């Protein structure tokens, strides 16, 4: 990953991104994903469960530095983010290895 | 993941991939890989020790559904093969999501 937060907001300003544990487990369970990012803190049980559909299907998961707090700041949300997907990347580089 | 084992066929033949744990783990660790295999029975502490890798780079892991011996069988070698990393897919359509 280069310059995830730029990416992230590049992301979500010109892509697809949808925010929520339930929702990124929907994606890492049945396709419709690029990415899957996981916060630091977020619960063992959900970053587990995420972690699992994703080799299943190898969608990549990246685990964002900060907390759930931080990654809800950065998204813009009134509301801690412990997960999220990548639908479509828009202009960003954020799938780029 | 689809047809993964043609994928794997094709990747190998026509790519560049590169077999063994410690040279998996060097790749999820320093990048320049576009994928890790992890095979469903490679020891618990090398599993985890790639997915900590590659989370941190976003790089993605597929577990293959079979043993280290059946993965070592797929790509023709003569000895159990735990994990794997894809270089370049070459033809394949092992990246695809």
């Amino acid at each position: 990953m280069v310059d995830f937060a730029f990416a992230l907001r590049k992301a979500q300003d010109t892509g697809k991104i949808v925010m929520g544990a339930r929702k990124s487990i929907q994606y890492a369970k049945m396709g419709g994903a690029k990415l899957i990012i996981v916060a630091r803190n977020a619960r063992p049980d959900i970053k587990e469960d995420i972690e699992y559909y994703a080799r299943l299907s190898g969608i990549p998961v990246y685990e964002f530095e900060g907390t759930s707090v931080e990654l809800g700041t950065l998204l813009g949300r009134p509301h801690t983010v412990s997960a999220l997907a990548v639908v479509d990347p828009g202009e960003s580089a954020i799938l780029a290895l």
